[PDB]
């Protein structure tokens, strides 16, 4: 490109004067960039080049890794405060984990939008904008579990009767009663992204971990380590 938007999802030290980050772009995916001068005093990127800014970038290279040309903010924001600090955070962990190179993502950029929107507009709980994301982002890594029928018999989905996820496998009708185990309703809640209450809430979050698993391939959040140790 072309202008486009971005978020920097991690900034670090590159050298004496410049930065190394990991962007989510809009058109372009997700994008590795050095931004020549601005650990320097003298410049304007340091401010901006931080997470949850929504940045408006044109960069160049045709490498791996690109440098940055100009970026462009309006609010230098910090929207994000405690607990949903570390729920942004961990977003931007979720994404560095699971997201590959320069492939286009626009809508997820859409639904990462909402969530940011949601996590600054929100006190108690981020949990919802959470649970909506993390199922956006299953949906776009594509894993397509059925939410609504029972796999194999091909059954719809009762709201009161109890079923078992089984990973690659979707869901099954079961009494057994376990770590595994789902209400029709709470996947009812899962496949409309709605959470009316807590005890959806709760179940999907159980579910979404299970599901994010196999993505994030082994290595526990840091973000998680990060809430245990200040809460």
């Amino acid at each position: 490109e072309g202008w486009q938007r971005a978020f920097v999802l991690h900034s670090r030290p590159w050298s004496e004067t410049s930065l190394m980050l990991d962007v989510f772009t809009e058109e372009s995916g997700r994008v590795r960039l050095v931004a020549k001068g601005a650990r320097s005093k003298r410049s304007t990127l340091k401010g901006a080049l931080q997470p949850f800014t929504p940045l408006l970038l044109r960069f160049g290279g045709r490498g791996e890794v690109k440098t940055l040309r100009s970026a462009e903010a309006v609010s230098l924001a910090l929207p994000l405060s405690g607990i949903t600090l570390y729920s942004g955070l961990y977003i931007n962990e979720l994404l560095s984990r699971v997201l590959e190179y320069e492939t286009r993502f626009s809508e997820l950029f859409f639904d990462y939008l909402h969530c940011i929107q949601s996590l600054a507009g929100v006190t108690g709980t981020p949990e919802p904008a959470l649970r909506r994301f993390e199922l956006a982002l299953l949906g776009h890594l594509g894993y397509g579990v059925n939410f609504t029928h029972c796999a194999g018999s091909g059954e719809p989905v009762d709201d009161t009767m109890t079923y078992r996820y089984r990973e690659e496998k979707g869901f099954i009708a079961s009494v057994v009663i376990d770590n595994k185990t789902f209400t029709g309703r709470q996947l009812k809640a899962l496949n409309a992204r709605e959470f009316p209450d807590a005890d959806t809430l709760r179940a999907a979050k159980r579910f979404t971990r299970m599901a994010l698993k196999p993505y994030l391939g082994g290595k526990p959040l840091k973000s998680r380590e990060l809430f245990r140790q200040f809460m």
